[PDB]
């Protein structure tokens, strides 16, 4: 597995100011990374792909650089709709791991579902809907979020769900699939504990381009108590 950390974990500064955030991979990752921005209960969203480049829709103010094990995010004039948590995460290797970002202070989606309160060693299903696209052309992943807490990647499956992976902390436990008629892919969670408790969101990849995790759904919130 390749870590990612980020410098500074947090900051705060003033509209106009030039703001950077630098990453470094355990491992030499070539240009594969992508940048995300994570507003507060939110999904992240996708800002550069393959180091460098802009997804479309984010403002030239983004840039990034980089190569082998260590990038850089600069905001060249920081805005006030900027604040959020930045993250920095491979993508040259599956599967990816996330950690904590860089917390800043001044068609086609995902939807989804299923997300409740339920009692340790019980078990429930999260769903993931697609729309605008197929879903098993693509990876699907399930990645976590526990109040406070950073971002954990739980279980992915791959295009034509020719494999599963998970995360040793649910191995066993969860199972990941879709239901191809639906157009729907799933987290079902046995026997679940009080660690599992956290917002769940699923995504998008392959490594075709941009090779980012491009489509989040919105996150639904699994309550173990």
């Amino acid at each position: 597995d390749i870590q990612m950390t980020q410098s500074p974990s947090s900051l705060s500064a003033s509209v106009g100011d030039r703001v950077t955030i630098t990453c470094r991979a355990s491992q030499d990752v070539s240009t594969a990374v992508a940048w995300y921005q994570q507003k507060p209960g939110k999904a992240p969203k996708l800002l550069i792909y393959s180091a460098s480049f802009l997804y479309s829709g984010v403002p030239s103010r983004f840039s990034g650089s980089g190569s082998g094990t260590d990038f850089t995010l600069t905001i060249s004039s920081l805005q006030p709709e900027d604040f959020a948590t930045y993250y920095c995460q491979q993508h040259y290797t599956t599967p990816p791991t996330f950690g904590c970002g860089t917390k800043v202070e001044i068609e086609v989606q995902l939807v989804e579902s299923g997300g409740g309160l339920v009692q340790p060693g019980g078990s429930l299903r999260l769903s993931c809907a697609a729309s605008g696209f197929t879903i098993s052309d693509y990876w699907i992943h399930w990645v976590r979020q526990a109040p406070g807490k950073c971002l954990e990647w739980v279980a992915g499956i791959t295009p034509a769900g020719g494999y599963t992976y998970y995360a040793d902390s649910v191995k066993g436990r969860f199972t990941i699939s879709a239901d191809t008629s639906k157009n729907t892919a799933y987290l079902q969670m046995n026997s679940l504990r009080a660690e599992d408790t956290a917002v769940y969101y699923c995504a998008r990849f392959v490594f075709f381009l941009p090779y980012a995790m491009d489509y989040w759904g919105q996150g639904t919130l699994v309550t173990v108590s």
